Order: structure tokens, then C-alpha cells, then sequence
């Protein structure tokens, strides 16, 4: 318990602790750590004269050691640090070691007076502690496939840490596994459809008090303008649910219920489309889960992503056939004639995380360091990887980066029955200042986005034709008002629609007798067509008007068929195309032609909130950041400042939904990619949206101006809801902990098995969390009582708003990534085998 901490020290009555008080020890929850300092009764001032101790704290390992072997190692170490040329071996006795320590002590106090400070000794003792297997990674091994090498799970009933107890920490309650059993309804994924421990400090989203706080935070983000700036035009309109497969899926009912109660998205498409919210949910069970739950949010179409990636973007010898582009999707686009698609979705080829950091890892693991752990890169590894990356982008033969980006975007931006999401890093450089440098594909993508507003409407037909040595796909939109190939349309149908012709093989050669006959639809008999995009020897030629293409007009026949031959279609191999891209639009669309349609106020009657109809198809999502954006050097280069200045560009592209980066002030621990490039996903304060300090994207005021500028053009703005984990807490806590895998299963024969461990898991209690934490739970329970009545699926009980989280503490977390502090960091009395409690 509390004894006296010392025949280990022969200056025992000088070096013994000032008093029996707690104020004379650097403790964590009244326990002592190998790095704990204390106030002795006397200091050996300048290693000369025993002086009698104000702010004169000294290391405990100066005068106390857990084992005699540790004293030896401490003597050997500090001898080498202070220039004492003498080591002591295995057979040395206790008197020799005590005199060695009572010499080290003297020279320590000499250097404290010479150097006039103590930092050097903090670093020297820390360094010594990290050499001992019981106080470093050695006792935390073996490592597992956790992104940060391993995790520890906080025990629900800890006799020595009752303040860290919980009746919850219910793990792996993914949408698939929400009830603690695999859902029998969803068979596309044989697994439990995710895992609890992803990164850093894992928030216990099974805790009813934490569930209430996540809703509190959700309300805050959807009212950020009203709350921060008393400005109702600066609110986030929508959310992205980050890391769905790594959190308790009760948050999906909580967020869906909130959108229904607060925004009325279930009433009609106008409400739903004004607050269009998305998941990042990787399991193939999550889409059908979300559909049954009421389409309160939309998921990615992961099948179409993989179809694009493997048909178009992969290297030439790893490339699949093209037919997946038609059939391997939530929607079979062979003949899509539906007023409303069965399931709503968003579609993409890349995102901030998907096919960016994966490519940087491939480059690092290849040409620099093969022992890289997950995505835990150093900034130097990143900077040099990007020299290889940026050169590969402009190569015809790419070894690392995507082929056929423009072919992918031609399908994404003409496909029916999905909301396309354009990735920032496909129009601008993944690195560098925001919107500073255009990619070689910027023009093609910009042309398609403007064309989409003007031409892309009506039913869809995709065909896969075997011709010459290879294959092509055609994708057609029949024009506004023409759902079917037989619809003869009105005037606007005639001057809308589009044909996309694509091949994914550079050797594609048509025989002289080969015809590609593309049915444009019954509205397009005997009609002039002109190119929008054509593949050339060196890249892609874009056509910004009918007149720019005046020389390349061709005609449909009396059956409404465009016909192409060897003269028109062949394989190419340049930095932009590896195969063929041709895009054709009808001649004579007015300069201001817009075939998009607004969401109706008519009541929804199918029990779903979001409907993949012409109104949702008219939307475009923009992922408005890159992980590897440069840090701003001046205020004009801040992302949110550039966004406000360039908002006219987004409206011109038909961006309806601007997905902003997470706006939380980033932690700087560098324990993951996210906390090295400071994207916003690694944070300590959920409510610090550039308030205490700028985020990577600017000040809180810069954010407010960015949201208002986007709102000024009718553009909705999405907040990144990130309830899975938090990084780099400033206050230590002692927890009873067990070494686990990412699923929370206890490991082999770990020395960390219901033992004390020192976590960084307490917030300051003086941050934005302390101000806004649970601040809106009374307002929410008053307006929307049904939210707090619902018995959540994973727990069987409602959210508990009776407690407010002003300070994060281990009792609200499942556990943490291993911190390299070891299984024995909390000091015991050698004799009693008892943890020191003060
Ligand atoms: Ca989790
Ligand atoms: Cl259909």
C-alpha cells in the first residue's frame, strides 16, 4: 500500500519522501509509474551540500528500483550518460550498486546546478525506462494486424480501478452483428462485418451515456452556425458516418431517427435531398441493412467501385473484362428504365482514403522501406514517395497510379441510378496547396460535369460488344423525359442524352467489316451529333461548344443509331487513356439547357426517406479535400478561404453536395497517417472546429464563411461525423487492462491480463468538450422524446442523457492501441507484490 519507498539507498533519511502526502508524488489515480518523480526531504544541492525542497522534484529511480537487477541496469545506463567509465556485471553486490547510485545522484545534482534546469534528466530517465522489457513494447508483443500493432481492452470490473468500470463495452456490434449474433437476413458477407478496435482510443458506442453524447455532437454539427456564430446560414446540412463497421450500429438508428425527427427527411424528397447523408460502410451486408432500416442514409456502391478499378484503372495484364461495368453494381445498367431505382447509392473510383494512401504504401514498401506498419508513415517517407507518384501520374506506362481516370469519370458522370462523388485529387494534385495545380484529367472531368448538367437525363442502356481482337462497351442516356428506347420525347429530349464508347485494351483493332451500332433512342432519328471527348495519340481532346466540334459532325440513321467503324474506334496508350474513350452529344442544345429536376414535396409512401429518382440522379457529390494537401504558408492558401473564393466553380460543375474534410483540430502525436498530415480524423476535442487554433483548412471563422459561400449558391455542406476513436488525451489514467486482437479476444500468454496499465485517456475538462458536452440533451429530449424512448438494438435500453460528458475518461472507452509502456509500468513493492497506492 503506502509504506516508505527505500537498504536500497544509504542516504535513506535525506532522499526519503518529504511527507506521507499525495502532493509530494507525481502519481496517476494514486498509483506510481517508472517515470514518476517525487519531492525528497533533502536535496544534495550541487552534489555538495545537503539542502532542506520547494519545487525540487527528483526521479524516483534516482533512489528506488523495483528489482536489484533494475538498479544494476540503471547504474550501468546513467554511468554511460554522465561519463563514469565503469560498468557492474551479474555478480555485483548490493553495497557496490548503492554506492554507484549515491555517486550518479551526486553528479545528477551537479549537472542540475551547472545546466540550471531539469529537462535533460526527464529525457535521460525516460530513455533508461524504455530500455527495460517490462516498461516497453517487449511485454506488449506479439504484435497483431491492428493498424497500430495491437490494442488493450479495459476490464468492466477492475477492483483496483473502479472509476474505469463499465456495465457495457459491448464489442463488434456492426450492422451485421448488432444483436451479438450474425444477422440471418444478410448473406453477401459470411463474416461479422467489421471489428471494434481500428485506431487510437476506441470510444464505447455501446454505452448509453456516450450514445446520447454522439447525438449531442450530431445536433451541434447540424446547428454549428446557430451555436458558434449565431448565424443560421452557417449550419452543416448533412453528415458522413465514418467507420460504420468499427462502431456499435445503434448510432445508425440514432442518426436516422435524428434526421427524421429534426429534418423530416421521411416526409418527402425535398427534405431528404436537402440533408443527403452517407455512410462509409465496407461490408456487402451494410447496403441491404441500410435499405431495410429505411434508406435514412445512402452507402457507397462498392461493387461498381471494384468493377471500375479492375476493368479500367489496374495495369494492362491485371485488367478484367469490361462486362462488370454493366452488371457488377447495385444496379444492372443493361436496361435501366426505372423511375426510381430499388436502392439509392453514391459511386466513386477514388476518395481521400481509397486508392491514394494504398498507392503511397505500395511505393514506400517497394522503393524505400519494406517494414512499413500499415499506414503509419513518417513525413519524410511521404515526401519522397510523392516524387515517384507525381512522375508516374504523367507516364504512359504507370507502375503505381490509376490508368483510364477519364474513362472511369465518363461512366460515373453519365450512369443512371447513383449520385456520382468526384474526388478532389482527380481534378487537382493530391499534394500541394488547395486548387493550386490541375491534373492532366481536369479538363476531361470539368467538360463531363458541365455536359452532365446539360445532356445527362432519361433511361440508360449499356452494351458489351466483342469486336476485332478485344471488346467495347457503349453507355447511352436517351434524354430528358425518355425512360425507354421507344419514347419519342419532346424538344428537350431531342437535344439531350449522351453516348459513351469505351475500350480497356490499347491493342483494340476493329476489322474493316466491324460496325459498332449505338441505339441513341426513338427521340434521335436522323440527327446531327458532335464529339464532347475524343481519344488522341497524346491524350483526350475536349469540345466546349457545338462550333469547336463543327468539323466532326456525324448523323444517326432513320432508326436513331450512331454507327462507328475502324476509322473512329481503336486502342491508344497515352498518360490519360489505355484503351479508347469517345463521348458524343446531340447538336443544338441551348447554352443554358439544364435537364436536372428538383425534389418534389409530394408525400413519400414506400416507407423509405431517400429515393434514387431523376431528382437524386440530378445531384453531384464533391469530396473537397486530399489527405496529402500541403500545409498552408499564408492565409490566402487556407482551404476554407480558397473554397469561399472559388464557390462559382462548384456551382458551374453542378456540385449539389460539398463533402468537407473533418474540421476538428488535429492531434500531432504522429501515431498514424491522419495525425501526420492532420486531415481532421485524429483529434482530442470533438467540438474544436478551428476554435482554440486553426485546423489544416483555416480558422472557425474561415469555416463559417466557407459554409455561407456554398449556401449562397444552393450547395449543401456535409459534416464528417467521426464517433469511432479519439487521439492524444492530455491527462493519464490507470486502468485494469487485457491485451486483445482488433476483435477484443484476449491474446496467448500476455503478461497484460487483468493488470494495471497507464493510458492517455482523460480530456483537459477546460476544452470545447467541457463547454458543449451534453449541452443540448435537454433541448433534444424536449423536442424529440421518441429518440430517448427507443430501446437501442445492441443494449436493449434507451440512450441515457441523465449524465453529461464534460470530461472524457477511460470508463467511456472500450480500450486503446498499445502505447509501448509495458506490462509493469505501474510500480509494485518487491516484498508484498502489491501495487503502490498513496
Ligand atoms: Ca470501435
Ligand atoms: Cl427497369
Amino acid at each position: 500500500n503506502k509504506d516508505i519507498v527505500t537498504r536500497s539507498n544509504l542516504y535513506k533519511k535525506y532522499n526519503q519522501v518529504y511527507d506521507r502526502s499525495a502532493q509530494s508524488f507525481e502519481h496517476v489515480d494514486h498509483y506510481l509509474t517508472a517515470e514518476s518523480w517525487y519531492r525528497p526531504k533533502y536535496i544534495l544541492k550541487d552534489g555538495k551540500t545537503w539542502t532542506q525542497t520547494e519545487k525540487d522534484f527528483r526521479p524516483l529511480l534516482m533512489t528506488w528500483w523495483p528489482s536489484q537487477e533494475t538498479q544494476r541496469q540503471y547504474v550501468n545506463y546513467m554511468n554511460a550518460q554522465l561519463g563514469i567509465n565503469k560498468t557492474y556485471d551479474d555478480t555485483s553486490n548490493q553495497l557496490q550498486l548503492n554506492i554507484a547510485a549515491a555517486t550518479i545522484q551526486a553528479k545528477i545534482e551537479a549537472k542540475i546546478t551547472t545546466l540550471k534546469n531539469t529537462d535533460w534528466l526527464r529525457q535521460t530517465i525516460s530513455a533508461f525506462v524504455k530500455t527495460q522489457s517490462a516498461w516497453n513494447s517487449d511485454s506488449e508483443k506479439p504484435f497483431d494486424d491492428h493498424l497500430q500493432n495491437g490494442a488493450v481492452l479495459y476490464d468492466n470490473e477492475g477492483k483496483l480501478t473502479p472509476y474505469a468500470n463499465s456495465n457495457y463495452r459491448i464489442l463488434n456490434r456492426t450492422p451485421t452483428n448488432q444483436t451479438g449474433k450474425k444477422d440471418p437476413r444478410y448473406t453477401a458477407d459470411n463474416t461479422i462485418g467489421g471489428y471494434e478496435f481500428l485506431l487510437a482510443n476506441d470510444v464505447d458506442n455501446s454505452n448509453p451515456v456516450v450514445q446520447a453524447e454522439q447525438l449531442n455532437w450530431l445536433h451541434f454539427l447540424m446547428n454549428f452556425g446557430n451555436i458558434y456564430a449565431n448565424d443560421p446560414d452557417a449550419n452543416f446540412d448533412s453528415i458522413r458516418v465514418d467507420a460504420v463497421d468499427n462502431v456499435d450500429a445503434d448510432l445508425l438508428q440514432i442518426a436516422g431517427d435524428y434526421l427524421k425527427a429534426a429534418k423530416g427527411i421521411h416526409k418527402n424528397d425535398k427534405a431528404a435531398n436537402d440533408h443527403l447523408s452517407i455512410l462509409e460502410a465496407w461490408s456487402d451486408n451494410d447496403t441491404p441493412y441500410l435499405h431495410d432500416d429505411g434508406d435514412n442514409m445512402i452507402n457507397m456502391d462498392n461493387k461498381l467501385r471494384l468493377s471500375l478499378l479492375f476493368s479500367l484503372a489496374k495495369p494492362l495484364n491485371q485488367r478484367s473484362g469490361m462486362n462488370p461495368l454493366i452488371t457488377n453494381s447495385l444496379v444492372n445498367r443493361t436496361d435501366d428504365n426505372a423511375e426510381t431505382a430499388a436502392v439509392p447509392s453514391y459511386s466513386f473510383i477514388r476518395a481521400h482514403d481509397s486508392e491514394v494512401q494504398d498507392l503511397i504504401r505500395d511505393i514506400i514498401k517497394a522503393e524505400i522501406n519494406p517494414n512499413v506498419v500499415g499506414y503509419s508513415f513518417t513525413m519524410e517517407e511521404i515526401k519522397k514517395a510523392f516524387e515517384i507518384y507525381n512522375k508516374d501520374l504523367l507516364a504512359t506506362e504507370k507502375k503505381y497510379t490509376h490508368y483510364n481516370t477519364a474513362l472511369s469519370y465518363a461512366l460515373l458522370l453519365t450512369n443512371k441510378s447513383s449520385v456520382p462523388r468526384v474526388y478532389y485529387g482527380d481534378m487537382f494534385t493530391d499534394d500541394g496547396q488547395y486548387m493550386a495545380h490541375k491534373t492532366i484529367n481536369y479538363e476531361a472531368i470539368e467538360t463531363l460535369l458541365k455536359a452532365r448538367i446539360k445532356y445527362v437525363s432519361g433511361g440508360q442502356a449499356m452494351r458489351n460488344q466483342q469486336v476485332g481482337n478485344s471488346e467495347i462497351i457503349t453507355s447511352v442516356r436517351y434524354g430528358k423525359g425518355a425512360l425507354k428506347a421507344t419514347d419519342t420525347g419532346d424538344r428537350t429530349t431531342r437535344t439531350s442524352g449522351v453516348a459513351v464508347i469505351e475500350g480497356n485494351n490499347p491493342s483494340l483493332r476493329l476489322k474493316a467489316s466491324d460496325r459498332v451500332v449505338v441505339n441513341m433512342g426513338a427521340a434521335h432519328k436522323n440527327q446531327a451529333y458532335r464529339p464532347l471527348l475524343l481519344t488522341t495519340d497524346n491524350g483526350i481532346k475536349a469540345y466546349h461548344s457545338d462550333q469547336e466540334a463543327a468539323g466532326l459532325v456525324r448523323y444517326t440513321n432513320d432508326r436513331g443509331e450512331l454507327i462507328f467503324t475502324a476509322a473512329d474506334i481503336k486502342g491508344y496508350a497515352n498518360p490519360q487513356v489505355s484503351g479508347y474513350l469517345g463521348v458524343w452529344v446531340p447538336v443544338g442544345a441551348a447554352a443554358d439547357q439544364d435537364v436536372r429536376v428538383a425534389a418534389s414535396t409530394a408525400p413519400s409512401t414506400d416507407g423509405k426517406s431517400v429515393h434514387q429518382n431523376a431528382a437524386l440522379d440530378s445531384r453531384v457529390m464533391f469530396e473537397g479535400f486530399s489527405n496529402f494537401q500541403a500545409f498552408a504558408t499564408k492565409k490566402e492558401e487556407y482551404t476554407n478561404v480558397v473554397i469561399a473564393k472559388n464557390v462559382d466553380k462548384f456551382a458551374e460543375w453542378g456540385v449539389t453536395d460539398f463533402e468537407m474534410a473533418p474540421q476538428y483540430v488535429s492531434s500531432t502525436d504522429g501515431s498514424f497517417l491522419d495525425s501526420v498530415i492532420q486531415n481532421g480524423y485524429a483529434f482530442t476535442d470533438r467540438y474544436d472546429l478551428g476554435i482554440s487554433k486553426p485546423n489544416k483548412y483555416g480558422t472557425a471563422d474561415d469555416l463559417v464563411k466557407a459554409i455561407k459561400a456554398l449556401h449562397s449558391k444552393g450547395i449543401k455542406v456535409m459534416a464528417d461525423w467521426v464517433p469511432d476513436q479519439m487521439y492524444a488525451f492530455p491527462e493519464k489514467e490507470v486502468v485494469t487492462a487485457t491485451r486483445v486482437d482488433k476483435f477484443g479476444k484476449p491474446v496467448e500468454g500476455s503478461q497484460i491480463k487483468s493488470v494495471l496499465y497507464v493510458a492517455d485517456s482523460k480530456s483537459s475538462g477546460k476544452d470545447q468538450q467541457a463547454k458543449y458536452g451534453g449541452a443540448f440533451l435537454e433541448e433534444l429530449q424536449a423536442k424529440y422524446p421518441e429518440l430517448f424512448a427507443r430501446k437501442q438494438i445492441s443494449t436493449g435500453v434507451p440512450m441515457d442523457p441523465s449524465v453529461k460528458i464534460k470530461q472524457w475518461s477511460a470508463k467511456y472507452f472500450n480500450g486503446t492501441n498499445i502505447l509501448g509502456r509495458g506490462a509493469g509500468y505501474v510500480l509494485k513493492d518487491q516484498a508484498t507484490n502489491t501495487y503502490f497506492n498513496i
